[PDB]
């Protein structure tokens, strides 16, 4: 019982952390293997990133001109190169933490856990969705760039966010690990600035599912609805719209606690429409779309 | 920018969890140097543990560490936990530290089944001595920490769920929080409370990432903030908290007396649709001591 934000152990992502360091710049580097990625603003001058040429900034460079540390140990840069906007250098050393790993590139919606690290240190572990505008809300200071978003299934870790930038209002933007941005953003320092965003529906009702499995049901009701219907109120209260396909990967819940699809639409349709009066649900006085079918399921009771 | 509750990083935890099986009883041990800890109801309505305990032989534990079977060599009692001798001393074992935590304090949860972490959450001690956890069967024995530095100060180990779906359990020396046994009982976590020295260190970190407005021009005295903040079910504020709270009052140069006199404003008139560092919500499972390692950035 109990239902909690909860991040993916964050042990096989800290033994690939490391330290890099151009000029006077440090961020966050990921050691794999015998390659460390890390942002290519990193190799940027004050002023430098008004608009800069990282093709031009970067045949500037040696593999010297880049510092790397695993704690205090220096990792010598033996080979460099640009992907994107992502710098991967090769050192002369390999990390035999690496563990086994892929890199993906998720969908808006989906949940990840991020690992803030400092100068290549761990600060602390803490689990976010992508926004459907493809930021994050998450907490960084400065010089947490670098520091990266992962799942783990079984003793894979999919890579999926490296950390760039703080937009305007204090959201977060990235790239997944071939170094390609989610959403609009850039990394220089222009006037952009995070897009129109949704309430992330098919979340809120997994959501609703997992109250159910750990024994709650006051928000239920004895009404269905069409998806279409559904749809036409939900989309007043700015929620993404909800397709078949979202009412399909809800199935195994659905079966689970015996609460048709579209008879949770309809509980859902009457909590927008008339708030929470006061109640909770697993605790919270607000709808929560933080948690994927597949977070529920991994956490709830079977 | 951003205020998320943040887990301590895991590895140095996940690198000593483990699986203890007995008979058809399998949970999570917790192994450091060449001891490891687990619940003793890992060999179980009113059990006789030392009776019990006298039929186990070392062969009976089944001790494995990934796909390691670690050779049990000795076993005793200690308190509600058993304490199993191994033959190898764990590598990964960290600087560590057993603590007792006090009420209303925070941990780290690494929820473990079958000696395999499957996920990380901060929470609170609740002042009724219980934990609002995530567990399913099988997660006895995951443990609760802080870390300093290098040094992970181990202070919970799981035992049990409570008829409200609330959790109990002990620290590393096997002692009960609360007043809670493991037996079949119909014991029942009590009344709990809002801990008001977290909600204070909260809004003190709303104040140092500039979201202020619910400050005021007034004071008070912590008798006339307790008459006011008891009504609302919050835990009595005492001279010691307002103690606890001097480093982030020097910070923010806002006395702590003058925090509560805005406390007491935002109970007795709720936010008005406003929010605080995001949250609608007054927020009570952030220490003093998480805020200034979240706003000071310190890493481990």
């Amino acid at each position: 019982s109990g239902f909690r934000k909860m991040a993916f152990p964050s042990g096989k992502v800290e033994g690939c952390m490391v330290q890099v360091t151009c000029g006077t710049t440090t961020l966050n580097g990921l050691w794999l293997d015998d390659t460390v990625y890390c942002p290519r603003h990193v190799i940027c001058t004050a002023e430098d990133m008004l608009n800069p040429n990282y093709e031009d900034l970067l045949i500037r460079k040696s593999n010297h001109s880049f510092l790397v540390q695993a704690g205090n140990v220096q990792l010598r840069v033996i080979g460099h190169s640009m992907q994107n906007c992502l710098l991967r250098l090769k050192v002369d050393t390999s990390n035999p933490k690496t563990p086994k790993y892929k890199f993906v590139r998720i969908q808006p919606g989906q949940t990840f856990s991020v690992l803030a690290c400092y100068n290549g240190s761990p600060s602390g572990v803490y689990q976010c969705a992508m926004r459907p505008n493809h930021t994050i809300k998450g907490s960084f200071l400065n010089g947490s760039c670098g520091s990266v978003g992962f799942n783990i299934d079984y003793d894979c870790v999919s890579f999926c966010y490296m950390h760039h930038m703080e937009l305007p209002t204090g959201v977060h933007a990235g790239t997944d690990l071939e170094g390609k941005f989610y959403g609009p953003f850039v990394d220089r320092q222009t006037a952009q600035a995070a897009g129109t965003d949704t309430t992330i529906t098919l979340n809120v009702l997994a959501w609703l599912y997992a109250a159910v499995i750990n024994g709650d049901r006051w928000f239920l009701n004895r009404f269905t609805t069409t998806l279409n219907d559904f749809n036409l109120v939900a989309m007043k209260y700015n929620y993404e719209p909800l397709t078949q396909d979202h009412v399909d990967i809800l199935g195994p819940l659905s079966a689970q606690t015996g609460i048709a699809v579209l008879d949770m639409c309809a509980a859902l349709k009457e909590l927008l429409q008339n708030g929470m009066n006061g109640r909770t649900i697993l605790g919270s006085t607000i709808l929560e779309d933080e948690f994927t079918p597949f977070d529920v399921v991994r956490q709830c009771s079977g």
